């Protein structure tokens, strides 16, 4: 037993980073095949990022102005685009280590390892959640752009996160591996505000779930409710209201437990409307909202890859 | 900036875990050159278990006994020793992705990278602490005992931990790499309980110090205080006492920050006497203890 947070074994993902560098600037990059993902800026200047054209900028470059590199080894570019924020390089080496993979974008409220990196060399995998606002509350230093997020079903590894920017607040932003950011930021040299965040409902009624199946169960209460009540009384706590999507990944969690979903909701809201009352849930007096359905899954009955 | 529990990148031990069944009981060995290391357990059955005479268990044991696969492929076993709690078992074959690697004992209040592991297959990749009670707070669930703790300094893997036991508190307990166990524990099917846990004081304060490097400085004061008058206090709340070297390793987190330790010390015994009221401190309604001072240091540093 125990509840951590708990990333994916970055094994897979560290056969990938790479480093890449245009001029003096310098940042990771996800080798898969022939292939290297990276964020577009690296095109640019220090002076070039206060107020880039991308398109501009990348019309003066040429394959031989990249320099890719797996530790120190050099992968020639011979070929290159951009897609949105990320731009593609084509080199002359199928990455011997690709896994099986895919690009997902991910939802508010899912949770991804990211692999903290810095010049290629991999230095931290942690756990994250998409913020309801499109941030991640992360830990990124300088170089750390280009780092990835993801997350390993079965054999295949999803990515679903691209590190670009830091807010003046010390979240995160970042896009898919599409180049499409989460949320309504840009890649400029700018400070940019997030839109204020909400707690993620879904992840807390997984938590009570997680609390149950330990035997902590005196927040159950004798009511329900309707979904749509639920959601409009939620959003008056800044709670984020539940899609279908949100009802039926918590099945599993509502069939191993016999507690109806819509019955974890009511047991919720009345935790909103009255608190804790003094009292903890699983040793917290606070509401967890970075676990979802799954991750409370893969520590209460375990999962391997 | 940001501040979070990290864990090491996992890849050089993920191919190092290998999978060692013995009869009916099945865990996790880690695979260095032509040796595997696995929890000695394994040559139990249940009755076995609750008694175990392990030298005598062991010698009745011949290495045809040990099915050791590693992914798709089955290892040969050409021998068998027994170091304390580990049992080592020679293969054929050297694992071609063993890296450079040491075995080390870890000191309490010391942080190392969990691997979880099932059937040879890890699960997942967390960071603990060596607590001073030599406990550990885990998250192991059955199959996870051969699970390894480590740390990477440059490219070698210092080995630290091999999982064992969960208390009936439900907290963890294992050994170093020559078998060792951490704390007063015993590798019988027994309920045991541990010594009282007492908290990580210089971690606190480096915790303490990151909070402060992003932005929490709710908690600060005016007020300083001696070194003992500040041990007087903490150890009255089952806090360690603070040393002069503690002091010392936590200079670089001062200097950054130019709060002087004496002055974080005031701090974190105003918390201790008053409690944190509604706040919290880097989004945790609790005081930290598991973050060491480098820990800190790794990740804030520039900021
Ligand atoms: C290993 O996987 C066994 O090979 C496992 C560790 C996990 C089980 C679930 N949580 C874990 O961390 N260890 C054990 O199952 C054994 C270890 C001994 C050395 C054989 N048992 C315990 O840790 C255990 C026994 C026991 C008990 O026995 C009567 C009473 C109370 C608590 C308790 N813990
Ligand atoms: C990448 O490593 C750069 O390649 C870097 C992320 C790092 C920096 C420290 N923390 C991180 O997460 N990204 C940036 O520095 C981006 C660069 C592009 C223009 C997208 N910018 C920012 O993160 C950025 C600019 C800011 C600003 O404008 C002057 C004000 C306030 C905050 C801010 N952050």
């Amino acid at each position: 037993s125990g509840f951590r947070k708990m990333a994916f074994p970055s094994g897979k993902v560290e056969g990938c980073m790479v480093q890449v560098t245009c001029g003096t600037t310098t940042l990771n990059g996800l080798w898969l095949d022939d292939v290297v993902y990276c964020p577009r800026h690296v095109i640019c200047t220090s002076e070039d990022m206060l107020n880039p054209n991308y398109e501009d900028l990348l019309i003066r470059k040429s394959n031989h102005n990249f320099l890719v590199q797996a530790g120190n080894v050099q992968l020639r570019v011979i070929g290159h685009s951009m897609q949105n924020c990320v731009l593609k390089l084509k080199v002359d080496t199928a990455n011997p280590k690709t896994p099986k993979y895919k690009f997902v974008r991910i939802q508010p409220g899912q949770t991804f390892s990211v692999l903290a990196c810095y010049n290629g060399s991999p230095s931290g995998v942690y756990q994250c959640a998409m913020r309801p606002n499109f941030t991640i509350k992360g830990s990124f230093l300088n170089g750390s752009c280009g780092a990835v997020g993801f997350n390993i079903d079965y054999d295949c590894v999803s990515f679903c996160y691209m590190h670009h920017m830091e807010l003046p607040t010390g979240v995160h932003a970042g896009t898919d591996l599409e180049g499409n950011f989460y949320g309504p930021f840009v890649d400029r040299q700018t400070a940019q505000a997030a839109g204020t965040d909400t707690t993620i409902t879904v992840n807390v009624l997984a938590w009570l779930y997680a609390a149950v199946i330990n035997g902590d169960r005196w927040f159950l209460n004798r009511f329900t409710t309707t979904l749509n009540d639920f959601n409009l009384v939620a959003m008056k706590y800044n709670y984020e209201p539940l899609t279908q999507d949100h009802v039926d990944i918590l099945g599993p969690l509502s069939a191993q437990t016999g507690i109806a979903v819509l019955d974890m909701c009511a047991s919720l809201k009345e935790l909103l409307q009255n608190g804790m009352n003094g009292r903890t849930i699983l040793g917290s007096a606070l509401l967890e909202d970075e676990f979802t359905p799954f991750d409370v899954v893969r520590q209460c009955s375990g999962v391997t890859f």
